[PDB]
């Protein structure tokens, strides 16, 4: 029990542009529930878009703001963001075991959530992160944390991470569609998919996110 | 130096306030000691991005948004662009997340006549768990790419003694930990160019003594 994302499906919203992100929202909030607000909306429009978010449409917000400062730091930037109105936050792991905690805490002293990204999507999370990836996400179950980030790219790197964190731990998972990463092949691990310019960006995003929705009726 | 973007009397001002007030008063307090400050998302997320240009205005002082950029290209592009378009002269780039995401931050920069920082090490005792073991190779994964600014940790004089002699006496490297953190002012100048003070100066009762008093200490 954590999260009742409908349809498994979570909208990355990075358009830039208030009445675009708005606008596309507005086309497929029949279909999703639950939207991913990061730093590119944030800070082309300010803070106060969750909020605007929450008011016009309902849903559920998660923050992907991927915390990676000094424990102190940490604190703050989280503190402000729940303030304004998100209900979890995206937390990097790589910065270590008490930069996370600072956020559990904040996310507790709140009563809000923090989700932990042990392994990312992209083709540079090789170099560094893919390494570590496993004793991270040991990190974040000794750390207590419940809810999790995975690669759509790398399933079988996805299945590890499932295996990891247990069973009734929350994984949610990008790269969906634009990045590579299958629908159906994700959700056999993750909780829910999370598809950006999949449908931001396609002519019509309420078709797009129906398409999606209509192939994983089945799982 | 003047072959790079030098800093005054090698101190800039972490300005991690999040209220525009305070924000506002104690930077003016202390801007005849200062000429760049580091703007990160404690103050940004509180006041809206805005004030990175007011601080510019207001000041005359160069601005570092200390934004940890980690995320895919794509997104770290988006970033970049917003963050310069508001007015920062510079941009602090995680490394961990790889070559392609610190590349998509330099083409940015240099498209907009900007710079990029590129955070190797950090200064937070969480840091030697995964970063340590890896900022070696992602600074000079940074020289390789192009990256002639640099940030490392004044909690480990060694570490820092390390980055300097990998990116070379040409880069210019800055230093976070001064202070609050435990750093000291004369050892990590010895090898960074300039080192990054906040809470030293800005939650002392008389933040301009306080600049001041490190300023005398550098000066010798
Ligand atoms: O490893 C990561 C975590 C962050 N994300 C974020 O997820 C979103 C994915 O968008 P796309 O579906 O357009 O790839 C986007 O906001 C991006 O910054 C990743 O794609 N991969
Ligand atoms: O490794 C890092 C990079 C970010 N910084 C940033 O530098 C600033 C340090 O200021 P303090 O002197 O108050 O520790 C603060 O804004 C913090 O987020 C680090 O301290 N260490
Ligand atoms: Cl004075």
């Amino acid at each position: 029990d954590v999260m009742d994302v409908m349809n498994r499906l979570i909208l990355a919203m990075d358009l830039m542009n208030r009445d675009d992100a708005l606008r596309v929202t507005g086309e497929v909030r029949e279909y999703i529930d639950t939207v991913k607000i990061g730093y590119p909306l944030v800070l082309s429009e300010g803070m106060d878009i969750i909020a605007e978010f929450r008011k016009r449409f309902g849903c559920r917000i998660i923050a992907d703001f991927k915390v990676a400062d000094i424990p102190e730091t940490n604190e703050k930037i989280c503190r402000a963001t729940f303030k304004a109105g998100a209900d979890a936050i995206i937390v990097h792991g790589f910065p270590g075991a008490d930069s996370v905690r600072a956020c559990l805490n904040v996310a507790e002293e709140m009563g809000r959530e923090v989700f932990l990204l042990t392994e990312m999507s992209h083709p540079g999370a090789e170099m560094f992160i893919q390494g570590a990836a496993d004793e991270i996400a040991r990190m974040g179950v000794d750390l207590g944390v419940k809810n999790y980030v995975g690669p759509s790219t790398r399933p079988e790197r996805l299945s590890r991470l499932r295996e990891i964190i247990g069973q009734d731990s929350f994984l949610i998972s990008p790269g969906v569609g634009a990045q590579g990463g299958d629908p159906g092949e994700t959700l056999r691990f993750a909780d829910a998919i999370i598809v950006g310019r999949s449908i931001y960006l396609a002519d019509n995003p309420a078709a797009a996110a129906a398409g999606i929705i209509e192939s994983i009726k089945d799982l």
